[PDB]
């Protein structure tokens, strides 16, 4: 019982290198909830950025090589040891080949995200979708912030086409970053090297991206990029959204142009690490179904050992568990108020 490969049968909507892109499932006959995972993986922002990427990262980038089946992980495993609650659910896993964070609506490369997503949904209407209760879009990190960018579009798309039982509900993982001021400003030469603000902004334009239609209104024509950052896009939403975020997440701290090794950390730089956790938190304030750690990590959702970690003795499965429930003691909003990583005993390593 592994996930099992379908392409797209409309051929048109690729992956960058014009190969076609699909998704993988696994069917649940006896659940009326889905699971639709959302691959995380960084970005490229121009076309010798891409180049770069298809050099380094050409799985990213491409279909070729996906296989056949795919065993599910954390929270897409059938096995209840490893996911106690959602076992039992239909799974999807939507690889991440688009390089454009979900947004892209557009010799050349293509970016297809969020074409892809509206594919992907269109298709599994067929393949049981229509009898759902319950869909959650999650993702990991780009994935993350894919679903806050296509999690109400969604919502939108199975309303038109006439599934007005359907919920649909957000779990963004790692996709909830700060448009900061870098710690030492560095030219916009890579992607590890790029301010979080300036990758969006050269991005968005070049893979053609959309942003949730409410979203967009909120700022001005040209400023998009702005609903690619949690805390401003995050109010617009009408769908429901659980946020997972490492209060030190490792891609946040890497656009911010930190580079820790294994040695005493500075005064500058300690000042600054205590301030993105001070600001992080201050954000998920407004955020009633939240976890939080105070950890310097990315991604957890489907990592095997996401069961292990706790904020105020409370689990991430347990968590997503206890938010079911109220959108149906047992606490949602789980954020760490320890002031440096690995203040919380249970981080992974
Ligand atoms: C197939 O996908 C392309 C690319 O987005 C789209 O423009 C076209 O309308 C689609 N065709 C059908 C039959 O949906
Ligand atoms: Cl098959």
């Amino acid at each position: 019982e592994d996930l099992r490969l379908h392409l797209l049968l409309n051929t048109s909507v690729t992956c960058n290198d014009g190969s076609p892109a699909g998704y993988y499932l696994k069917e649940s006959r006896g659940s009326r909830r889905w699971l639709l995972f959302l691959e995380g993986g960084w970005y490229c922002f121009n076309r010798e950025n891409c180049d770069s990427r298809y050099d380094t990262m050409r799985r990213l980038m491409s279909s070729r090589d996906w296989p056949r089946t795919r065993t599910g992980t954390g929270i897409l495993s059938s096995q209840p040891e490893e996911n106690p609650y959602w076992w039992n659910a239909n799974m999807v896993f939507i690889p991440y080949c688009s390089s454009d964070v979900w947004s892209g609506a557009s010799n050349e490369y293509a970016f297809m995200g969020a074409l892809i997503i509206q594919e992907v949904v269109r298709e599994l209407l067929g393949r049981g979708l229509s009898g759902a209760k319950v869909l959650l879009l999650a993702g990991s990190s780009a994935g993350g912030t894919g679903v806050l960018l296509n999690v109400d579009r969604v919502a939108e798309q199975l309303e038109k086409l006439g599934y007005p039982a359907i919920q649909v509900r957000g779990l963004a993982d790692s996709g909830w970053f700060l448009d900061n001021k870098q710690y030492r400003h560095t030219d916009c030469v890579d992607t590890i090297t790029c301010a979080p603000t300036e990758a969006i902004r050269r991005g968005i334009r070049y893979w053609n991206g959309v942003v949730p239609e409410r979203c967009r209104r909120q700022f001005q024509e040209g400023e998009e990029w702005n609903c690619f950052f949690g805390y401003k896009v995050y109010p617009t939403l009408r769908s429901p959204v659980f946020v997972v975020q490492w209060l030190f997440d490792e891609a946040q701290l890497t656009v911010d142009n930190v580079h820790l090794t294994g040695q005493p950390v500075q005064e500058g730089l300690r000042l600054y690490i205590q301030n993105l956790g001070r600001e992080l938190r201050h954000t998920l304030k407004d955020v009633p179904a939240s976890f939080a750690p105070a950890c310097l990590s990315h991604e957890i959702i489907i990592r095997s050992h996401w069961t292990d970690v706790q904020v105020k003795g409370t689990s991430l499965p347990r968590a997503l568990h206890c938010w079911d429930r109220s959108l149906h003691g047992c606490p949602v909003h789980l954020v760490d108020s320890c002031p440096w990583p690995h203040c919380n005993p249970s981080c992974p390593t």
